[PDB]
C-alpha cells in the first residue's frame, strides 16, 4: 500500500529506481545514481520566465502571415500545448509512486514542473498574438486530427497508473473483484513501466522535433523571433529531459539496476521498436495536416519526413535499438544553429 | 477511471476545483479563482537556489555552541527535513489526481516543487556544518521524538490516497472484494480530502514557525547567519503555502465551489478543531523537549509555548474555527524582522 513517509530505517543506496520502499527522508548528499542529481542541479540553472522574452513584434509578424503559414504556427502550438499539458502532470501522477530512491523522485518533479513552465509560455505567446485565446484551447481536445496524430500517449500513462493501483491496493496474486477474477503481477507491472518509459523517451527524442523545425524555419525568414527564442529555452530543458530517459533505460538495461528490468528490455525489445516507428509515422502524418491547405517555401512535407528519418535514427541507436530507415545526412543543417 | 488526458471539451471555468473531470489542457488565459494564478506568479518571482548563500561560517559557529543549543539546532533541521521531505511528495501524489481546474493543478505542482529546493536546501546546510551527513539524515525515520509527528502527518495523506484509488478503480458502490464488503462513498472521499487539506494547513501553518523561532534565536544573537538566510528564503514560501491552504479551505466551507462540501465541513467542525489543536500540542511537547536540557540564551521553553498558542489562535479564525486558548499579543515581536 503507498505511504508518504515510509517508517522502516533503508539504505536508499540499494534501493532500485523502481518498486523499491518509496522514499521516506530526501536527502541529496549521496545518491545511488549521480546523472539524477546532476541533472536536477542543471535544470535550476537553466530556470526562465516566459513573461521575460518580449514577443510584441511576434503579433506584428504573425498579422501579416499567410493564412497557410498562419495555419502552420498555430496547429504547431496546439500540438505543444497537448503534449506539454500532458507532460506537466503524467510524470508526478505515474511514475512519482513507484520510485525508490531520492534522486530520482526529485528530478521527476523537477522535470515535471520545467514541462508547466513550458505551458505556462504557449498562453504567453498566444495571447500577445491571437486577440482571444479560446479560439486556439477550444480546438485542442476536439482537433481530430492532433487526437488522432497523438493518439496513444495518455493511453501508456493510464493503463500504468491503473495497475499500479490494483498493485498498491490488492498485492500480487489473482482475486475476485465484484466477481470477477484479477490477477495483480509486478513483473507486468515492471513491463507496463518500462514500455511507458520508452513512450516518454520516444516523445521526448522526437515528438517536438517537426515543431521546432517549423518554429525555427520562421526564424530563418527573420520572423516571429520572440516565439523562436521562447522555443530555442524550450528545446534546452527537452535535451535534458531525454538525457534523462535515455540514461534511465540504459541504466535499467545495463542489468545492474533491477536484474528483472534486464530481462524484460531485452524481452520487450520489439515493441521498444515498433512504438519508436509509430510515433515517426505519427510525425510523418503531421507533416501532411501541415502542409494541407497550401504550404510553405523553405520546407515541405518530404523535407520533414527525411528529417523526422534523420533523427529518428539517431535517437533509437542512443538506446540500443536497430535502425529502422535508410541512413542519410540531416537534411536542414540550419536547424542546428539554434538547436540544444 | 483517472486520465492523464480526458478527451471530453469541457467548460473548465464551470468545474468543481475537485472531484470534477480529470484536467485536459493546460491553459492559463482564464480561471476560476485567480488566487491559484497568484501564487503561482509570486512563487516563480521568488525562485533562488541554495546554492549561492555561503553557509561556511556557520561552521565555527555550531562547533562553538553549547552542548544543549547545538541539540537544539540539530533537532530542529531534522524536523524541518522531515516535514519537507513529505510536502515535496505528498501535495503531488495526493491531490493531483483529484484536481479539475488547470491552475489549482499546476499551483499544486508549484508549490511542491518549491518545497524540493527546501529539502535540498537542508542537505545544503547540514553538509557544511558536519562531517557526516549520514548521521543527520540516519536518525530521522526512527526518532522517537520526530517519529509521533510524521505517523499523524502520513496518515491523512495516505487514507486518502487509498480511499483515491478504490473510487477511481471501482467507482461509488457497496463492492466485494476477496469475500470482503468494501463501501465506496464519494461523500465519505470529500471528507477525507477535506481534513487532510486542515492538517496540511496546519502543517504550513504552524508547525514550520515553532522551528523558525528557533532558527531566528540565533540569527537574533549573530550565530549560524546562512542558515538564518535560508530560512527566511524559506518562511517566504511557507507564507504562499498557507495563503494557499487557507483560501482552499475557505472556498471548500462556503459552499461556493461545491454546496456538499460546505455540509461536511460543519458535520467535521469538531474535529478539525481536535486536529488543530493536537497538531499544537505536539509542537509544546516538541519544545518541552527541545529545552529539556536547559534554555538556549534568550528563548526558553514557556515562550515558545505562548508563541504555539497565539499562533494556532491566528490560524484557526483564519480557516473559521472555534480559538482554543487565550488570547494574547505576541510573545516575541522580534520574530517578525524575520517574517512576513
Ligand atoms: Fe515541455
Ligand atoms: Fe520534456
Ligand atoms: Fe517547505
Ligand atoms: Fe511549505
Ligand atoms: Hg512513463
Ligand atoms: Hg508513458
Ligand atoms: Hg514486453
Ligand atoms: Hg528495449
Ligand atoms: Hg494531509
Ligand atoms: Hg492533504
Ligand atoms: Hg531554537
Ligand atoms: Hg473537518
Amino acid at each position: 500500500a503507498y505511504t508518504t513517509f515510509s517508517q522502516t530505517k533503508n539504505d536508499q543506496l540499494k534501493e532500485p529506481m523502481f518498486f523499491g520502499q518509496p522514499v521516506n527522508v530526501a536527502r541529496y548528499d549521496q545518491q545511488k545514481y549521480d546523472i539524477f542529481e546532476k541533472l536536477i542541479e542543471k535544470q535550476l540553472s537553466f530556470f526562465w520566465r516566459p513573461e521575460e522574452v518580449d514577443v510584441s513584434r511576434d503579433r506584428i509578424d504573425y498579422q501579416a502571415l499567410p493564412e497557410h503559414e498562419k495555419h502552420i504556427f498555430i496547429s504547431n502550438l496546439k500540438y505543444q500545448t497537448l503534449l506539454d499539458s500532458i507532460q506537466g502532470r503524467s510524470p508526478n501522477v505515474a511514475l512519482l509512486p513507484l520510485i525508490s530512491i531520492p534522486e530520482l523522485e526529485t528530478w521527476v518533479e523537477t522535470w515535471a514542473f520545467s514541462e508547466t513552465i513550458h505551458s505556462r509560455s504557449y498562453t504567453h505567446i498566444i495571447r500577445n498574438i491571437v486577440n482571444d485565446p479560446s479560439v486556439v484551447f477550444d480546438d485542442i481536445v476536439t482537433n481530430e486530427q492532433i487526437q488522432k496524430r497523438a493518439e496513444g500517449i495518455s493511453s501508456y500513462y493510464d493503463e500504468l497508473i491503473e495497475m499500479t493501483s490494483y498493485w498498491h491496493l490488492l498485492g500480487e496474486g489473482t482475486h475476485t473483484v465484484n466477481g470477477k477474477t484479477v490477477t495483480v503481477s509486478l513483473r507486468e507491472l515492471k513491463k507496463k513501466l518500462y514500455l511507458c518509459l520508452m513512450s516518454v523517451n520516444a516523445l521526448e527524442a522526437i515528438r517536438f522535433y517537426v515543431a521546432f523545425a517549423c518554429s525555427f524555419a520562421f526564424a530563418e525568414r527573420e520572423l516571429m523571433e520572440g516565439n523562436a527564442k521562447i522555443i530555442r529555452l524550450i528545446a534546452r530543458d527537452e535535451a535534458l529531459h531525454l538525457t534523462g530517459t535515455q540514461h534511465m533505460l540504459n541504466l535499467l538495461r545495463s542489468g545492474a539496476d533491477d536484474p528483472e528490468m534486464a530481462e524484460i528490455a531485452e524481452e520487450c525489445k520489439q515493441e521498444c521498436y515498433d512504438l519508436f516507428v509509430q510515433a515517426a509515422q505519427q510525425e510523418k502524418d503531421w507533416a501532411d495536416y501541415l502542409f494541407r491547405d497550401g504550404s510553405m517555401i523553405g520546407l515541405n512535407k518530404d523535407i520533414l519526413c527525411q528529417y523526422v528519418e534523420y533523427i529518428t535514427n539517431i535517437r533509437m541507436q542512443a538506446v540500443g535499438l536497430d535502425l529502422p530507415f535508410q541512413t542519410r545526412s540531416n537534411p536542414i543543417p540550419w536547424i542546428n544553429t539554434w538547436l540544444v
